[PDB]
């Protein structure tokens, strides 16, 4: 009978997909319980044992400037966005496991890329070969349903439980933007041939790592002024790998050059053509009601427009 409350505005706002979660920290773990009350219900979880979860997912989320507890729970109410307009389509099972695989999806980043490992010669790349900061972030998530306390699917049977786990290493490994190019090209082929059948499970899956894409951008779909300042942070972590490959006696690409800062609102209009608005097309085919994050997008493609001319 706890129910979760949010102040009108906040309530309100929640359920548009532009909605930010504000600067006040403090606030996100219960921004977070609200939407997993209303996306899947209040009895889905022991309250004291999500609570517990999520405290222990964000103490294991770094001080970056990026890829930190605000990503994860901005990528988590996207996803809440997607589910609550499209409320038929999902599974008990998974309407629960994609709220947690939102929350811990990057949990343990240290602004780091994939290919930055690999030129590194990190321990990880040796471990996960491909996806290796995403095959990582599934294991954290591991790592801490199995504390003490901290199994919030504990009543689920053991093959539920398995289920579930295999909805979250699925998505979590689908935010591995290698993998969203090929992913995206068979599910636009299988819609326009008529073949796509969300009752495949094969396809399914695909439907969900385009989703997770999805809410992994979610950035670019936020209002011009969020999406702006927003692009500060994301590149304050570029630019960061960028002087470690430097440091390596690689020259990093230019987007991840600090002394190309000039170059980037074009590299900003060739990944909105080349990644974002792809995205949220075949997306939007797919699932109708997530035309609003498409719109957003082509609204922010248009601002650049703007930056490039002046
Ligand atoms: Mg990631
Ligand atoms: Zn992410």
């Amino acid at each position: 009978l706890m129910q979760f409350t949010l102040p009108v505005r906040l309530c309100k706002e929640i359920e548009l997909f532009h909605f930010d979660i504000g600067p006040f920290e403090n606030m996100w773990p219960g921004i977070f319980v609200y939407m997993v009350h209303r996306s899947c219900g209040t009895s889905c979880f022991e309250l004291e044992k999500l609570c517990r979860f999520i405290m222990s997912v964000k103490k294991n989320y770094r001080r970056v400037p990026y890829h930190n507890w605000k990503h994860a729970v901005t990528v988590a109410h996207c996803m809440y966005a997607i589910l609550q307009n499209n409320h038929t389509l999902f599974t008990d099972l998974e309407r629960k496991g994609l709220l947690i695989a939102c929350l811990c999806h990057d949990l343990d980043h240290r602004g780091f890329s994939n290919s930055y490992l690999q030129k590194f010669d990190h321990p990880l790349a040796a471990l996960y070969s491909t996806s290796t900061m995403e095959q990582h972030h599934f294991s954290q998530t591991v790592s801490i349903l199995q504390l003490e306390g901290h199994n919030i699917f504990s009543t689920l049977s053991s093959s539920e439980y398995e289920q579930v786990l295999e909805i979250i290493r699925k998505a979590i490994i689908a935010t591995d933007l290698a993998l969203y190019f090929g992913n995206r090209k068979q599910l636009e082929e299988m819609y326009q041939t008529g073949s796509l059948n969300l009752n495949n499970q094969s396809h399914r899956d695909r439907v969900i790592g385009l989703m997770m894409t999805a809410c992994d951008l979610c950035s670019v779909t936020k209002l011009w002024p969020v999406t702006k300042l927003t692009a500060n942070d994301i590149y304050a972590e570029f630019w960061a790998e960028g002087d470690e490959m430097k440091k390596l006696g690689i020259q990093p690409i230019p987007m991840m050059d600090r002394d190309k800062k000039d170059e980037v609102p074009q590299g900003q209009l060739g990944f909105y053509n080349a990644v974002a608005i792809p995205c949220y097309t075949t997306l939007t085919q797919i699932l109708p009601p997530t035309e609003p994050l498409l719109k957003a997008c082509r609204d922010n493609l248009s601002q650049w427009e703007k930056v490039i001319r002046g």
